[PDB]
């Protein structure tokens, strides 16, 4: 069920930050030749058009703050909601008829970008808070729900302490010099 | 003796079954029990109430899409935050050392579709980090809190093979060698 890129942004959206990097890559993919589309998943989204972006979608960018060590409930309703929805589009089961094989559509890539107030050691230090699994480690759950669907990740995006040590500029600059490289 | 409050993720009769099954364990065992649905119409204050008034939280929810259904996740991002200023005070500043409600413990209790060897192989969908693994954002909000975990119950396979009864006498077990 998989066919420049089109992109498909789920802004997650302190609703300033991830506003900000939703718009960066919005204009920053675009000048790098793809088509982009916006959804917010704090909205009154219709699954079914939403099913139908994913299908239209090479890319899916998942740009969104840390809540309680992971996806706001509002994106992971977005999930709950669109990806039920999309059984039969988007994987047509588990797979086993090795669980997580059964999606539609393969080729299909994802990324996360995403804003915290923890700072990267609580992430990487073996002696920390997440036993240094790092950020993927910490997302595992929310990368397997897209690889579920057959979907690949890409490099993760990640500004740390946005409350402690905001600095928009340089989160703003490195992230368009992440998605240039990755997209570029 | 303790005072245990089971949050109710089902949204989902096994789930309610489970939840039952605990409840009769536990006020058995001479606890008391108390019982919320995450997906109603809570109130966040009286839920902060039920956490500083709980000795043991029990989690008892269905895996959707690799972890809490979006209502229980809700509900820690609603109950949670509320709980500023009486669970915790803040991250600690290391990172999540800033609990107010150490000395209490929580416990994972979930239902399945993919069977146990998806957990475990490292060449499966979870390359092995084990079901406490995929749930490391989830025990970590806990106990970011101050809280302690306490070994995690499953049932797998829970709709391709319908063992009810199986999962209830499991988990039936489960909290005896626990809270017996």
């Amino acid at each position: 069920h998989h066919h420049s890129s089109n992109i498909l942004i789920i802004n997650g959206a302190n609703g300033q930050l991830n506003d900000t990097l939703t718009e960066v890559a919005d204009g920053t993919l675009r000048d790098l030749g793809h088509d982009v589309r916006i959804v917010r998943a704090d909205s009154d989204y219709d699954v079914k058009a939403e099913v139908q972006n994913f299908l239209w979608a090479d890319v899916v960018i998942w740009q969104m703050p840390g809540w309680w060590m992971g996806a706001p409930w509002t994106v992971k309703k977005y999930i709950d909601d669109v990806f039920t929805e999309g059984h039969g589009t988007l994987y047509a089961s588990d797979g086993r008829t090795k669980y997580g094989s059964g999606g539609l559509v393969q080729g299909k890539k994802y990324m996360l970008s995403l804003t915290w107030n923890a700072p990267m050691e609580a992430f990487t230090e073996k002696d920390q808070f997440f036993h240094g699994v790092g950020v993927d480690g910490v997302y595992l759950p929310f990368h397997k729900a897209n690889q579920f669907l057959g979907m690949e990740p890409l490099p993760t995006f990640i500004a740390n302490d946005v409350i402690k040590m905001p600095d928009v500029p340089r989160y703003t600059e490195e992230y368009r010099k992440h998605l240039v490289e990755i997209f570029g």
